[PDB]
């Protein structure tokens, strides 16, 4: 039904000199990716600092990013949390400021069983006429999603998606294969963008498009053309500064980033610090060595 | 200062039938938690499922508790999160009514760094005049607290003790040696309660507690009493109860283990589930294994 | 400067029925596997039992093999071991018996360090005019052979290629980048063939050639044409298939696999054993599998 | 029946100058040894560089072993490898030449069954009239010898020990509880021998013992006596040496830390390489640290 086309950007969370919501930085941030190969917007998630907003500012955001898009592009909320009466609420709080899907982490902490999960996301899946795409994140929840466990939800109507951010290609070739045809599976993990593809998923949910969106669409391009000496030579680029990128806990590398590129978007909240001048300097070569 | 003694209890939180809590049966528990082992409470932590549990009613918990308790054992309240102004808000409000310290976890989901975490506890032990536990759970958290980021951690006069989960004794033995003699290093794996007071830990922070803490406190004596062969005779049996009470996700085998024994406190809430019949059948083998 | 192809085979050793090398089923397995997609054989490594060989059966095997190869395909000799002396003394007989390369893993079981890896491969190469494939296999060795390890010894000159089975693609890519254009890096892993020459990879060091070998050479024909449909279609056979051989330690599976289509090489010697009857029901069935 | 004693010393194997066995070094290291808290010998394990042995060099060191300890302590011979024949074949040899047992690692690289792994070792162990001493070393073999596996072998007559590296002083604690009385467990981690005895373990397989065997036999006794906070600061000094002593690949860093205290032993082989100038800096501060 709904399309996240190739390229869906995990969103940081612009806050102004006080650590609170800048919500004309937001306004800048959302233009410039729409101009630079965002297919679709994933809104406060883990990119956004999820784990330090509060319910309050997760519903105004994500209803100044609906106002603003405006249609041009899908608009997904992180609604999902570990605690799952909480995400049913929260979804439809999002449905009600007019987001255009749900995005459903893997309960963390809390380390749920295949049952477990399949209830607590078959039951905000049932919360909402919206679609909703799972999130599979082993690194930051330890649970996998399994495989079996994904193909039933896919049976489910408006279960439409999974960002698979296992980190195995081999794990989502199995995905593709045993989900219909209307299932999308997308790549959580920017450098696997090109493997992935190649194996079957439909792109990426990503980081590393705030700074080189364009470069990806190019490399995703090439490859779809068989022009796979180009592919490569983007890939590696990719490669090298999702990297930088993930050197400190994320996303303080990406807002750094985007502040060394002229789009200030604040710095992060505890537990997140700023980067230490060392830091600064890595990542500023890094960003020197792209293109233009 | 602050003395939690060999067996601090891990407490889940009692839930009716429709989910919400039991205040006349926590007033039970405790009361029988006291009676049997219990040395210090912790109340709504991860065994009181403290990632379903409201703000509010997290609150009110830790109330009844500090209420029914009245000073027999101290009571310590789970309050740390992976977002640090919420912890402190949540440690004012506890320090408030009437609880006689905190413990803090590790930030799960959004994996701090050593540097983030040092400044995470830090802010929260600032902000209250309250005794500090930290908690390391890298099972559940992912990211360890590093020996050195706990031993400047223990400098801080009102951070006084810490549960290791970690599952590494000689992780805590560095812990106990680089450490003043005045902070406290408990297990937090119930298995590992006698080899980590071999090597000077001051005791458990438990889940087992619930059903054989008479076993534990008994165990604890003879090793202290030099009757070894006793001691591992005890130990043979806390380590296959605690294995019986982790083959699903906790705290739902201890919740039902309890239920077996008399003390029904309910069951879970989303996204945990209700053991299966045949998940009931070899948790009551196991109790029914423990000596009368 | 020596061209493998894009299926090198890591080829069983035929054992008689008292468990020695069965010379006339060597025989018939390389005339099978060059006649169905086979590019390189490599000759007595892991899945030929490496093992349970005695240097002297190495020997007469590598000595044979060539003789029946004839010229028609490279003849790659699994010459290391974890004694740096003895894989010099092996890479010696081995050279005078007039196999085209050697295969040096990474040293199992005494778990030397980057430097030492550096230092043995440095010697062994030394020692010998013949060209060098690499083994990385973190899997049985525990010991990674590091990206900047792997590109110092890609500056000797007789080095010239890697088989990379440390599972990971992203390692892969950078060996590629940091390498000269002349280092061929293959996986080491069939499942991986498709997303690995994606980022770059040669081809792959494959066991399931065995049995799927003009599959997998349509695949990669598709693949470097541009043809993704069909690409992905026959990846999803090969990934289905390997795993079915690597449901018990290899090489059993593909050993009996060989004989359920049509080719006996008898069975595996201790610490290996025989499939059970149930076991081979289950690899029978997926074999059926395999469109005809 | 066979008694190895609280302290069984993994043997390094003093080399000359040239890399040959140097048997004057040998005869000193034994007798410093059993003056020196050593229980048992074992000759030509993984810390006596049994990779890089000849099996004529193994037969060699096994008598010249045996005639120099003159029955003084057993001699436990490390015949096992990872191909059964081959195993039969030394135990019989070390056998013929007078030693008291055999032990028998996991084997590695080849990555066996648990059922593999079973006839395996009962087919050697049927071979030989010695007791037997299984190795449980994941972090060199990957594979594990289950608990269950472990009880089924400990039945056979002449199979009486474990030395378990397995980390985990619960399946130690499980494996002692499952097997009769005169079956022995000993931990294979230094760091580990305090808790492990704690837990039921008759004492250590050890590499410590070169350097600091008499303080270990002091820590032991007084935790036997229940002198705990004694045995503790001995513990405390253990666990600190030992992690020097396995910061570059074991056994070169043993080796370097007996010429500093007088017992010059030569050398390593490759792929194992001298501490760098920096590592023995580092080693020998360590070896300055201990109570003289």
């Amino acid at each position: 039904m709904i399309d996240f086309g190739t390229i869906a950007t995990a969103m940081v969370t612009p806050f102004d000199i006080n650590g609170n919501i800048d919500f004309a930085k937001t306004t800048k941030l959302v233009n410039y990716l729409i101009d630079n190969g965002t297919t679709a917007i994933v809104v406060g998630g883990t990119t956004g600092e999820s784990p330090t907003l509060t319910s309050e500012e997760k519903v105004a955001l994500y209803r100044h990013v609906v106002s603003v898009v405006d249609k041009r592009v899908p608009v997904i909320a992180g609604t999902g949390s570990n605690n799952t009466h909480a995400s049913i609420d929260l979804t439809k709080k999002a449905t009600e400021v007019g987001v255009d899907a749900v995005m459903l982490v893997a309960p963390y902490y809390n380390k749920p069983s295949q049952e477990g999960m399949y209830q607590h996301f078959k039951a905000i899946a049932e919360s909402t006429p919206l679609p909703v795409m799972l999130y599979n994140v082993p690194g930051r929840s330890i649970v996998q999603i399994s495989v079996d466990t994904v193909v039933r939800l896919s049976e489910i109507e408006n279960i439409v998606a999974i960002k698979d951010a296992g980190g195995d290609v081999l794990t989502m070739t199995e995905i593709i294969e045993k989900t219909a045809d209307d299932f999308a599976v997308y790549s959580g993990d920017d450098g696997l963008t090109l493997p992935a593809m190649a194996v079957g998923a439909k792109g990426i949910v990503s980081v590393a498009s705030h700074v080189i969106g364009n470069e990806m669409q190019e490399m995703i391009a090439a490859f779809q053309a068989g022009e796979f000496k180009k592919a490569q030579k983007l890939h590696q680029l990719l490669v090298r500064v999702t990297d930088s990128l993930f050197m400190a806990p994320s996303p303080t590398p990406v807002k750094t980033a985007l502040q060394m590129v002229g789009l200030d978007v604040g710095s992060v909240r505890l537990p997140l610090l700023p980067l230490t001048e060392e830091e600064r300097v890595t990542l500023q070569s890094v960003m020197q060595s792209i293109p233009r």
